[PDB]
């Protein structure tokens, strides 16, 4: 399945180093996602790679999600990339870590 795939080329890029991660972000309403990344971007000074992005901008917003490999973050960046997500009610999905 499609799911199979996706699965399987998430396992390829394992192992991931200590510190590295593989998101899943949804949304359900949003503002635009390039905002948002950008954003996440220089508030923590990190690189975000662009797995996977399967969105709809619809009249009622953004919906749906992004994949999103990020080759490092500290763990107290991580809880606050999570914690603004939250107020942006974007929910945070933790697909692989290191």
């Amino acid at each position: 399945s499609n799911a199979d795939d996706f699965e399987t080329s998430l396992t390829e890029l394992e192992p991931l180093e200590k510190d590295a991660y593989i998101v899943r972000l949804v949304f359900a309403g949003s503002t635009t996602t390039e905002p948002i990344v950008s954003s996440l971007s220089t508030a923590y000074d990190i690189k975000i790679n662009i797995l996977e992005a399967n969105i709809k901008n619809t009249k009622n917003g953004t919906v749906g999600f992004l994949v999103l490999h990020i080759p490092y973050i500290s763990s107290v960046d991580f809880g606050k990339f999570e914690k603004e997500l939250i107020e942006r009610q974007v929910k945070m999905e933790v697909l692989r870590h290191g």
